[PDB]
């Protein structure tokens, strides 16, 4: 599943991409 | 909860803003209420 975090994602998560919200890119990190 | 889809979201969601994965936009979507 994926959460989108505002700088890091958890150990148990890599990194797949931004989340794009109102003009600020959050992280988008999926288990 | 949030999805990214391909285009358009679902009629019961909000559109959010985007999921940016290598070189695609795609939609990101929430449940309503």
């Amino acid at each position: 599943v994926c959460s989108c975090r505002l700088v890091f994602c958890r150990r148990t998560e890599l990194r797949v991409g931004n989340c794009l919200i109102g003009a600020v890119s959050f992280t988008y990190c999926c288990t």
